[PDB]
C-alpha cells in the first residue's frame, strides 16, 4: 500500500539512491537542505541530485530510525564519507519528506 | 487523549521552556544533541536544560511544522538569538521525541 510505497521512496532517497526515485519527484518538488539552499522544480532538483551522486556513490550511507504518518516521513540516518586529511568523517543527517499521495512534494534535509 | 499531550510536551519542549515539561520526563531520558553529546538521566537532563534556560530566555523561538504518530512526534522551528557581533542570527532546529506512553524517553535534537 501507499505506507509501504513512501517507506521505499524515503529509504532510496536517504541513502543517495537518488535515481530510483526521480520518477517519484512532484513537478514542483522542493528540496529545502537547512543552512544551504532550496533546490525548487523536478529539472533542478534531478540535476542537483545528479551533480551530487557521484559523492554519494564513494560515501556509505545508514539510515537508522524512520518515523510515519499517512503523509509525511522522517528518517535520521549517518553519511560515512573522507575529510581533507583523507580522515574518516561523519554527517549526521534527518530528511523530512511531504508527499503529494505517490509524489515527493517537499525534502527537508538537517546535516549536521 | 494521548496525541493531545504528546503534541503540548513536544511544543513546550522545542520553544525552550523546559520547565513546564520536567515532570514528563522518563526516569532514564535521554537528550541526544546532535553533532555536540548524549545527556542522560532525569537529573543530569533537568540540570543541563537549567544550565540552558536563561539562553532560551532571552532568545525567540517559533515552531513552524510538526509530524507526529501515535509514538514519536517531530518538531521543526527557529531560534533567533544574537551573535559575537551582536547580530541576529538563528538556529534551524528539527527535535524528535520518542515517548514512552506518557513519558518522554528520548530528545533528539538537529540544530543548525
Amino acid at each position: 500500500g501507499m505506507e509501504t510505497t513512501h517507506y521505499s521512496i524515503a529509504q532510496h532517497f536517504s541513502s543517495g539512491d537518488f535515481p530510483a526515485v526521480y520518477a517519484c519527484f512532484n513537478d514542483i518538488i522542493e528540496w529545502n537542505i537547512i543552512g544551504n539552499q532550496v533546490v525548487k522544480g523536478k529539472a533542478d532538483v534531478i540535476d542537483f541530485c545528479n551533480k551530487m551522486l557521484p559523492e554519494m556513490k564513494g560515501a556509505v550511507l545508514t539510515n537508522d530510525n524512520v518515523i510515519q504518518n499517512e503523509n509525511q516521513i522522517v528518517i535520521e540516518g549517518k553519511c560515512r564519507y573522507f575529510d581533507a586529511e583523507g580522515k574518516e568523517a561523519f554527517v549526521s543527517y534527518c530528511d523530512i519528506y511531504r508527499f503529494e499521495n505517490d509524489t515527493i512534494k517537499t525534502i527537508t534535509s538537517y546535516c549536521i
